């Protein structure tokens, strides 16, 4: 988060924000529950009511992550349709305009397919989170039994300190305690391992997607440079278009670079 | 698109796809209309029925782009909630685990706010597309009148070649034609200018967002390195955690780098 020490819900402008004023807030921000509907909210609340207490939060996280994946795939499909129909509109235009919008449509198609691949990786990470949820929520009943048996032992001791069940219940409490402390140890180990692996995978997918999208954007801007933005004076003829070969090579190079990209090929250097 | 010349709906694996097998397709791909509901589809169809013919496609593009923006803001809010509640789950864990998941939550919060900024830029680009739609759809009725008047002139000439209305209608046809050819010229000019500017803005926002997300991912992986993934043997104690200062400096550096990022500071070099 970028907030400086102030009560303001506004952050100090960065270098990009200093370069130009930020655009006004989106006009599509309507008034609603802030999420669109209620069925997924009911699912989330059910995850927050019925599940075991100590696993309830992680089950809710898994459900919300599934919602995020659903929304991401839906918006990827919608972006694909938008690119297709944008190029459809650009078909009946100037030949230069038609070619430029067609190539932009292909680039957005690549962006959509890369989004789909990142979505598959994101679902793999979500499955890992589901696995850690499962193991930890199945290790919870050990401590549940420990708490129940210690409460029963306290109640029996208060009611009848000389009851014969005291010794056997004490052995059982010891046994659940040996079952439980070291189970906590194993749970911590597996939680650390699974969390580290899943988040490393997720961040590798994130950086790969970001770098591929950045390369696509750079190639698209270089190809936009090809577009002739010089206006033609009223009443004049249309100059001939000869950018087929240049955009031809540009899209060829974009595909070649996308094939060539590797995890080590990432040029992002954190400091 | 990455498809090689084959009937396969499968693309040759890239270097990243060669490094490891791709994950299986997402398990959340349910059976439905492929989009979730019907109200937005009705809106899109109304955009594809009632509007002027030559502006109908661009109006549909604007509507679909609004749908994309709505979905993007919804998924950004859901990702924000997911990060918050993930860190909420990580609160009651190991102190190292609590700190690492808290910092990851902050990083995903930054990702969400950057998504919101990119969404604002994307809506600015959508507004530019709306503007070009408006001007071009308002220039369409000139050609509509030209076609109507030429049809009327042909019908009148066939019905009565010596009708007195022939000369005045011919002058009006000339006048609409002088109104229309050069209007086509101006429309081509304004379309080129608006499209180039809007797509340059969109691609600049895209590359900025991608680079910021890539820096966030790199810093997050470097911070995940801080996590102690070494398992502890059963029955042993918990080693003391001392990573507060290291993650302290890591998040400080991440914020500093995010402030320092400029458009020229982008390190992506298309070839
Ligand atoms: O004032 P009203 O009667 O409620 O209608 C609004 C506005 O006048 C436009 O018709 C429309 O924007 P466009 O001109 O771009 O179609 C907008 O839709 P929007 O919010 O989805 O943009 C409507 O909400
Ligand atoms: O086959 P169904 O009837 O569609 O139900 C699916 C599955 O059987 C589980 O109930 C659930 O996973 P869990 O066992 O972990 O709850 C999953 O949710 P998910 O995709 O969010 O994991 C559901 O989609």
């Amino acid at each position: 988060m970028h907030r400086t020490y102030s009560l303001r819900n506004s952050r100090a402008p960065t270098a990009s924000q200093l370069q130009n004023p930020p655009p006004p807030p989106s006009t599509t921000k309507g008034r609603f529950f802030g999420k669109g509907g209620l069925a997924y909210s009911f699912r989330r609340s059910a995850a927050g009511a019925f599940g075991p207490e100590l696993s309830r939060k992680l089950s809710q996280l898994v459900k919300i992550e599934k919602n995020v994946l659903r929304s991401m795939e839906l918006t990827a499909n919608e972006r694909r349709d938008a690119a297709k129909q944008l190029s459809i509109w650009g078909l009946e235009n100037d030949d230069d305009v038609s070619d430029i919008t067609d190539k932009l449509g292909v680039l957005i198609y690549e962006v959509s397919e890369l989004d789909d691949q990142f979505i598959d990786r994101y679902d793999q990470y979500r499955l890992t989170l589901k696995s850690i949820r499962d193991i930890e929520g199945s290790v919870q009943p050990s401590r549940d039994r420990k708490d129940k048996i210690t409460d029963k032992i306290a109640y029996l001791k208060y009611k009848d300190p000389q009851s014969p069940k005291i010794e056997v219940l004490e052995q059982e409490l010891v046994r659940a305690e040996a079952e439980s402390l070291v189970a906590e140890a194993q749970l911590s180990n597996i939680t650390r391992s699974k969390l580290r692996a899943a988040f490393n995978y997720q961040f590798d997918s994130i950086i790969e997607h970001s770098e591929k999208i950045a390369l696509i954007a750079g190639y698209g801007k270089a190809l936009l440079e090809l577009l002739d933005d010089s206006p033609v004076t009223p009443g004049e003829t249309r100059p001939a278009y000869d950018g087929y070969e240049a955009s031809k090579q540009i899209i060829i190079d974009a595909e070649s670079a996308l094939n060539e990209w590797t995890l080590d090929s990432a040029q992002v250097k954190p400091t």
